[PDB]
This record gives C-alpha cells, structure tokens and sequence, in this order.
C-alpha cells in the first residue's frame, strides 16, 4: 500500500491524430496528474522501440517529457507529457497567421528545442503545427518521435536518405538528393513554420521546381504570398533559411544571430 490506486490513469479526451492514431488523455485517479498517452499496437515494431528509444533521452521543456510504457501484450501505452494549449497548428488564424512578437517567441522556443535535439545527435524530421503543442503558459514543446531518428552518435553523423515528414514542409534535397544532411532539413521545416506563423498559410505544397509557388520564391518576388504579408525583418531571416542548397542554408548557431531573431518585441505575463 505503499500506493494505494496513484498508478491508475483514467483514459478520457480524445487528443487523436498521430502518430496514426490516437494519442488519449489520462487523468490519473489519486492526484489526477494529466499525461499524453500515446496508443500503439502489434501490427510496428521495432519502430516503435526506436521511437521509446529516444523519447528516454529527451529532457528539455521544449520537448514534450518521457515518462515510460505500459506492454498490454500487443498495445503499448506511451506515457508523455501532457500541454494545454494544444496544436501550434490552433493558433495560426487562416490567411493572417499571429502577432509578429508571439510569432517570434514560439520561434526562439523551437529554434530552443531544436538545437538541443540537435546538440544529442537527434533529428525530429517532421516539424510542424499540428506537431508543436503548448502548455498552460504557451510554451512550445515539440512531441511525437516515431519519426526521429539518430543522425550522430560518438560524434560521427549520418547522412540521411529515408523521404519522410510531410511535403509541404519538406526541405528540397530530400526530394533531389540520395542522402543529405539531417539538420539542415529540420531549420528549413522550422523555416516554414515561421512563415505558417506570420502568414497563415503555406508558401508551396512541395520544394519542387516543378512548383510555381516555389520558383517565384527562388525569382525573389516577394510581393506575391505569402511574403508578402510578411514584414521585413523576418523576411530577410526566412530568406536564409529557404535557401535551397542545404550546405548554403543558414545555421540555426547563426538564426540566433539575426536581426529579427534578435529584435525586441514581446512582453511576458
Ligand atoms: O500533450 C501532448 N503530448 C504528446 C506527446 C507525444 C505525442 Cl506523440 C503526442 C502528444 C500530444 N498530441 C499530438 C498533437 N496532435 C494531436 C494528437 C497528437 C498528434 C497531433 C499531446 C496533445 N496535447 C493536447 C492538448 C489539446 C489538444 C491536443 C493535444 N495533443
């Protein structure tokens, strides 16, 4: 009785969505935490362990938080942390996007969690909205990691070549490229994030030539959408991320250097 019941999590809303399906809330019966719990099933793995794999490793608060898994025989039960504030995705408004300085600040956030990732040698590989959740006090945490995998390990990386994420975000090389660096794909998926952010919609629906969106953005002209809803400052700063070279793009060491980046805007509380 060391307990009693505090292990008893109470399946309730459905948070849903991916991966594939369905991730549940869970209240727990004694103190009532609330947690993510991810639901998975025998039909996967070993993707799946790979995905627990990593989930262990993450430990920032712009990461949502690993907590451990239940076996259940041929259904796992992930247990994650638990935001709020739902979907990033929810708070871009259709055709306006959001106010510069919330924009910014859910920038240096991601930019926050992004490095970290990076810096224990881990690619998320499908950053988007619907991907970037938020707590009580709007703070971006990046979840679900069935998708990221090890790019370095004993400090030597690995070039990539699975396609995988989602194409609007996709950076280009992984459509023109055998392999490719792991990182620079996730600063350009975050790029586009930035433009979703302070546009509400979407420059292209792939970085394919072939893409009369994408091309116009490679003419430079910038007074076509979304662009053109975007300010200046940031313009400049979405102008080096969607740099199509991946070896030419900006850096996220460097995003932290950018006069937008590093431009004042918002006021806390
Ligand atoms: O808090 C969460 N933690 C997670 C941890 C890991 C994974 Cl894979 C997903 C979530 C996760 N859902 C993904 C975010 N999105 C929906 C389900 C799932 C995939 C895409 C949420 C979540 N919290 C919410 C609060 C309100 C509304 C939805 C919410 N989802």
């Amino acid at each position: 009785m060391a307990v009693p019941f505090v292990e008893d999590w109470d399946l309730v809303q459905t948070l849903g969505e991916g991966a594939y399906g369905e991730v549940q809330l869970a209240v727990n019966r004694v103190t009532e935490e609330a947690v993510a719990v991810k639901i998975v099933d025998m039909k996967c793995p070993e993707n799946i362990k790979k995905e627990i794999c990593i989930n262990k490793m993450l430990n920032h608060e712009n990461v949502v938080k690993f907590y451990g898994h239940r076996r259940e025989g041929n259904i796992q039960y992930l247990f994650l942390e638990y935001c709020s504030g739902g979907e990033l995705f929810d708070r871009i408004e259709p055709d306006i996007g959001m106010p510069e300085p919330d924009a910014q600040r859910f920038f240096h956030q991601l930019m926050a969690g992004v490095v970290y990732l990076h810096g224990i040698g881990i690619t998320h590989r499908d950053i988007k909205p619907e991907n970037l959740l938020l707590d009580e006090r709007d703070n971006l945490k990046i979840s679900d990691f069935g998708l990221a995998t090890v790019f370095r390990y004993n400090n030597r990386e690995r070039l990539l070549n699975k396609m995988c994420g989602t194409l609007p975000y996709v950076a280009p090389e992984l459509l023109k490229r055998r392999e490719f660096h792991a990182e620079p794909v996730d600063v350009w998926s975050c790029g586009i994030v930035l433009t979703a952010m302070l546009a509400g919609e979407l420059p292209w629906d792939q970085p394919s030539d072939s893409c009369q969106e994408y091309s116009d953005w490679k003419e430079k002209k910038t007074y076509l959408n979304p662009w053109k809803k975007i300010d200046s400052a940031p313009l400049a700063l979405l102008h080096k991320i969607l740099v199509e070279n991946p070896s030419a793009r900006i850096t996220i060491p460097d995003i932290k250097k950018d006069r937008w980046y590093n431009k004042p805007l918002k006021k806390g509380a």
